[PDB]
């Protein structure tokens, strides 16, 4: 039998310092495949021994299709190849896309579902899984307005996270490192953030904030370590909630949730399954 392996590459969607990602075409059906840089093939070997240990399937986690290390004369070449979709990231969706209640809940719920299920242990099955890296670029916008959650290159089962997102705990080096619910507590915290940066988008009574980052007005962009520690742990300063949100009964709730995500304390944060329960009692 013939073992069909040719992925035409037809564009590039992404490049950065972690290498590229490209929309591909295998048998007719399209994929993204991302080529990893020497600097990030940690990352690599990290994803890939994770789905080697659990295949995890599930609507918003972006899915799986295969890894693949190829020998070159002078170098190795790693591929990560996954589903592919074609409306992009949270991240480049919300520059250019406000949304109403339906389609904010719909968003912050896939990707609250995706968060508990990688948080939650199943005997038979899965390890828990902290993701580490959460934020609007690593979440993929799905045709049905559902989200997945991509790249798992620095997960933990039972390279540093993104600095703008970083919880309190690790910008000031308390997380207790040999405790697998510290890891899930950074994840809630930058859930948070990603909750703030879509609910700006929902439009009530006529008005909606420009998209931004968090902490777009206390921090360069490529906020140093230090930067971030400053604004997040000295001065405890979070995200603002803008007053028109306190006209909308969704908005109001949404508030709330971010606030139990932003707890200094990393033990008082909701846990993935509780912001669930949450959501679905939201309008
Ligand atoms: C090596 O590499 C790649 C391979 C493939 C690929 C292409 N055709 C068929 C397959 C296939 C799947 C499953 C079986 C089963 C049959 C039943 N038996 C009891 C166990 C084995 C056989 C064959 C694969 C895995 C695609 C790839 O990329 C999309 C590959 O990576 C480049
Ligand atoms: C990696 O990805 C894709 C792979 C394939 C593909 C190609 N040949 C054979 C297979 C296959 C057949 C049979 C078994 C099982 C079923 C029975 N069991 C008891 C043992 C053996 C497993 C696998 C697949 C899945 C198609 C895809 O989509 C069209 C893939 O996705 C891009
Ligand atoms: C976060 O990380 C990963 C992401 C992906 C991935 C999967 N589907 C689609 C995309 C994508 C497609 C298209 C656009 C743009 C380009 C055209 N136009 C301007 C609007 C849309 C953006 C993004 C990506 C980047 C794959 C990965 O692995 C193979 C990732 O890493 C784990």
């Amino acid at each position: 039998r013939t073992v069909a392996r040719d992925i035409t590459l037809l564009e590039c969607v992404g490049k950065g310092r972690y290498g590229e990602v490209w929309r591909g075409s295998w048998q007719g059906e399209n994929v993204a495949v991302k080529i990893f840089s020497s600097r990030d093939e940690k990352s690599w070997f990290r994803e890939t021994e994770l789905y080697n240990t659990v295949m995890l399937r599930h609507e918003n986690i972006l899915g799986f299709i295969a890894s693949d290390m190829t020998s070159r004369h002078s170098s190795t070449q790693l591929w990560l190849i996954t589903h592919y979709h074609e409306m992009g990231s949270l991240y480049d969706y919300l520059q250019l896309t406000t949304l109403d209640t339906v389609s904010c809940l719909r968003i912050v719920l896939s990707i609250a579902s995706g968060l508990a299920h990688l948080h939650i242990e199943i005997f038979g099955g899965k390890p828990a899984i902290a993701h580490r890296d959460l934020k609007s670029k690593n979440i993929l916008v799905k045709k049905n307005g559902q989200c997945c959650i991509a790249d798992l290159g620095l997960a933990v089962m039972h390279r540093v996270g993104t600095k703008r997102y970083m919880a309190p705990e690790v910008l000031d080096e308390t997380i207790q490192v040999d405790c697998f619910d510290s890891y899930k507590r950074v994840d809630i915290w930058a859930f948070g953030l990603v909750l703030w940066e879509v609910a700006r988008r929902m439009v009530s009574n006529g008005i909606v904030e420009d998209y931004k980052p968090p902490f777009y007005d206390v921090v360069p962009n490529d906020p140093s370590f230090e930067d971030m520690r400053k604004v997040v742990c000295v001065d405890q300063q979070r995200p603002n909630i803008p007053n028109r949100w306190f006209s909308d009964p969704t908005l109001t709730s949404l508030a709330k949730l971010m606030k139990e995500c932003w707890y200094q304390n990393p033990s008082a944060r909701l846990t993935a399954l509780r912001i669930k329960k949450t959501l679905t009692k939201i309008d």
